[PDB]
């Protein structure tokens, strides 16, 4: 238990309704947005801001997304965006009433406290690949833009490709991309067979910028791949050994990107179960050589028992003058989802 800046249930209920958590972090505001399904299955969200006086992040009332829903419709993965360069905020989310699976967005123009109608993205990014999945969906979590010069959008997604062989579809991640800030959309081709829920960062390696997917998988181990072209196109899948993944079903994982304490630009803090075969133990774990497989250090641990889903985020610079950093994860047998606000310093004292 390491010591940190704060830990308080953000949402709670005896009856596991509140699931899939999403965070978002606004540089100017100095604000959180934390978003969840609550189960028709809507999404709900809770924003804070962070109140230096008292380094805490204040979480006010909870309220639904009203918007983010078509009729008749499930929603579910809030996937959320702050695009840098216009200021607006993207939600994109999935909608569930033969592929019936919408893929959505609201936006919003005043740091989210109100949210445009919903806009159905479905036939603008998928095409006709559509028909060829059972369903699909993106996140959860967080999503990326790049630090390109169009400030590209990077929707991390994965598919259950319907392969036909009479067969049970199996699953494959993927980016969604577009460098007009979500004018036009391209889908990018799919990663390792089996790969699902995975969320991407961008990081400097060598002399050039890459985009690195880390994905949930049904082996011992994660699965990420680096995309020299946007997401578009994904070398060689590998196996992360030094991040566990637990058998068979796995478990979705957090990845972020930073700016290095000290040779390479940018560092990567992960979050996921550390436990060899159960979902519990929630560990961070860092890559000061990214996205090298073999770089990852070993976890600390943040919390200790059940503990699921998670999402990351960078917060600018913490009391202590090292980097500060928010996570929002599922806890307690699903019963509720917990935010824990750390520094790097706090979380890896043998780095400072």
């Amino acid at each position: 238990s390491l010591p940190v800046l704060q830990k308080e249930s953000v949402f709670q209920s005896g009856a596991h309704a509140y699931r899939i958590p999403a965070l978002l972090y606004l540089p100017g505001q100095q604000s959180l947005l934390a978003f969840a399904e609550q189960r028709a299955e809507l999404i709900v969200l809770r924003r804070g801001d962070y109140d230096a006086p008292t380094h805490q992040v204040q979480w006010q009332a909870q309220e639904v997304v009203a918007q983010a829903r078509l009729d008749g419709h499930r929603s579910m993965n809030p996937c959320p965006l702050y695009d840098a360069q216009t200021g607006t905020l993207f939600l994109f989310f999935i909608a569930i009433p033969a592929n019936v699976t919408r893929l959505c967005q609201v936006t919003s123009t005043d740091h989210g406290r109100t949210w445009s109608s919903p806009r159905d993205l479905t036939d603008a990014a998928i095409g006709p690949a559509y028909r060829e999945w059972s369903t699909f969906a993106v996140g959860p979590g967080h999503c990326l833009q790049l630090n390109d010069r169009a400030r590209s959008l990077v929707v991390p997604a994965y598919a259950y490709r319907k392969l036909h062989p009479i067969q049970r579809p199996i699953p494959s991640a993927f980016c969604f991309l577009s460098h007009d800030h979500g004018r036009t959309w391209a889908r990018g081709h799919f990663v390792a067979q089996d790969t699902l829920e995975c969320q991407v960062a961008e990081v400097e390696t060598g002399e050039q910028r890459v985009v690195t997917l880390n994905a949930r998988s049904h082996l011992r181990a994660r699965v990420q791949a680096q995309s020299t072209n946007d997401g578009l196109d994904f070398q060689e899948s590998q196996l992360v050994k030094k991040l566990v993944e637990p058998p068979p079903q796995g478990c979705q994982g957090s990845v972020i990107s930073f700016p290095s304490p000290r040779s390479p630009a940018q560092w990567l803090l992960y979050t996921h179960p550390t436990h060899s075969w159960q979902r519990a133990d929630l560990g961070a774990y860092l890559n000061p050589r990214p996205p090298a497989p073999e770089a990852w250090s070993e976890p600390v641990l943040l919390a200790k028992g059940s503990c699921a889903y998670s999402d990351l985020q960078s917060m600018g610079t913490g009391p202590d003058g090292s980097p500060l950093f928010g996570c929002l994860y599922e806890a307690n047998d699903y019963e509720e989802i917990v935010f824990l606000m750390f520094t790097l310093k706090q979380a890896f004292p043998a780095e400072y």
